[PDB]
């Protein structure tokens, strides 16, 4: 028994984080196979990065100015390209630690763990959310900046995220692993506005069979609803729509828990309308949104 | 910039589970040097884990009854002890993979992280306190017996938790790796009382620097107080007495805010006899005592 957040173990992502250093600038890369990839923003100084001219400023720049690192051990550069907001620096040796991997953009409302990264050395491990306005609410000093988000399938590592940037609020931006940022951002110092965000209606739900899984009940009531009738007390309280997508996808929780979506729509409605009154779910005094079905069903089921 | 809670980086703990087979119970070992340790009610029927004696049940069990499994390598068994609540299984073969490592019995308060393991595979890593009562409250089903909790020093792994039991509220109780249970709890099938349970009112103050640090200051009040003063408002609300100790290890934290502990003590004062008003900090609706000054130093200046 117990709910935890609960990040996938990091061993694989560790063994292929390596310290980059261009000028003055240091900051993490991920070594797959012959290529490197970073932010391309190592490549600016402070002044650049208020207007910077990416393709200008690598013109100025040879493979000997990219210090790359792994452990006490110096990569050759043999290569150096830009691909979106990613540097790739191709090196001679292939990283003999690479493991079977992906690279996948997620949507948003999926979860990812975050091996939070400086100086190309592993500090530690959290599970974040991809919001619904496409930033994470993540752990990130100076030094993070190239630190990477991936899911572990069977032994295949999938990388989704590497860290770019910070925006006014603590909250963080970056891209995949082809350099394309998650929303609107651009990697600059100048005026940028994250959406709204709004709440992963599906993740708060499973968090809630989560909670029903682990004897947490008290919030389930009498009533049930629709779902216009829920969609509409969702629109009001900033949370997603619910889709029959979303209800198909909660049929395992369903069918473990033997209560109806509908019926948990009707106890959701009643939280969103009457708060929770000084109780709490799973030891959260607030309804949780960073845990998917699928990271319910993995937890409260077990799998490796 | 922000605030999570992260756990150490887990591949060096990956390289030692192994999966601990005796009858039809299989659970989680650890691989250290030339010795497996699990826990010992590995050796039990469902039907002894009502009144075991560990000892005789035991002295039924030679060598080849262990089917002990690194990956898909089969160890061979080549002595066996009991030591307290676990069992040391000796083979052949040293770990290739064994980490610089200690055993430390860890004190109330403290944080580690738990590598959550089913048949000797790594499914996910989180942070835990040892309770003032010497529980934890994990995400552990069944197989998950025998994972284990750490600290990460240097490149030097501290083994300090092994998972043996649930208590009724699903709360964990385990030993230390020489197999002394914390707390007051036994390896028997048979009622037992986890004490009233505290909270780390110096982890509670820890996590306002954190808060305050990552600019969350609404609560910080025009008011100070005294030692004996909140100590009394502590007592009330089932807060752990407050110590010069306590205030001395605030230190770096209060330095780096430029706010004296003892203010930080009249806001938290204020939040225990008002409530939040529904308000949060750092995300939270409740007051967080599951991080040590130790941690919020370690996340918010940044250390490998
Ligand atoms: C990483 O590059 C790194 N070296 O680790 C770094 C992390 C942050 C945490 C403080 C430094 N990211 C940046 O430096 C990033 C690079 C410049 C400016 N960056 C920012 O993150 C800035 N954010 C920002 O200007 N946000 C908007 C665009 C105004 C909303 C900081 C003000 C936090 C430095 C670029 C290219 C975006
Ligand atoms: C591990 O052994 C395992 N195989 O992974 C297991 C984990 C729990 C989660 C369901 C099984 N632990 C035990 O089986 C443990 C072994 C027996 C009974 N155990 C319990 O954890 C029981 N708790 C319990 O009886 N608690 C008290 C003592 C009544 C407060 C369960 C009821 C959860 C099975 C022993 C030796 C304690």
């Amino acid at each position: 028994s117990g709910f935890r957040k609960m990040a996938f173990p990091s061993g694989k992502v560790e063994g292929c984080m390596v310290q980059v250093t261009c000028g003055t600038t240091t900051l993490n890369g991920l070594w797959l196979d012959d290529v490197v990839y970073c932010p391309r923003h190592v490549i600016c100084t402070s002044e650049d990065m208020l207007n910077p001219n990416y393709e200008d400023l690598l013109i100025r720049k040879s493979n000997h100015n990219f210090l790359v690192q792994a452990g006490n051990v110096q990569l050759r550069v043999i290569g150096h390209s830009m691909q979106n907001c990613v540097l790739k620096l191709k090196v001679d040796t292939a990283n003999p630690k690479t493991p079977k991997y992906k690279f996948v953009r997620i949507q948003p409302g999926q979860t990812f763990s975050v091996l939070a990264c400086y100086n190309g050395s592993p500090s530690g491990v959290y599970q974040c959310a991809m919001r619904p306005n496409f930033t994470i609410k993540g752990s990130f000093l100076n030094g993070s900046c190239g630190s990477v988000g991936f899911n572990i399938d069977y032994d295949c590592v999938s990388f989704c995220y590497m860290h770019h940037m910070e925006l006014p609020t603590g909250v963080h931006a970056g891209t995949d692993l082809e350099g394309n940022f998650y929303g609107p951002f651009v990697d600059r110092q100048t005026a940028q506005a994250a959406g709204t965000d709004t709440t992963i209606t599906v993740n708060v739900l499973a968090w809630l069979y989560a909670a029903v899984i682990n004897g947490d009940r008290w919030f389930l009531n009498r009533f049930t609803t629709t779902l216009n009738d829920f969609n509409l007390v969702a629109m009001k309280y900033n949370y997603e729509p619910l889709t029959q997508d979303h209800v198909d996808i909660l049929g395992p929780l369903s069918a473990q828990t033997g209560i109806a979506v509908l019926d948990m729509c009707a106890s959701l409605k009643e939280l969103l309308q009457n708060g929770m009154n000084g109780r709490t779910i799973l030891g959260s005094a607030l309804l949780e949104d960073e845990f998917t079905p699928f990271d319910v069903v993995r937890q409260c089921s077990g799998v490796t």
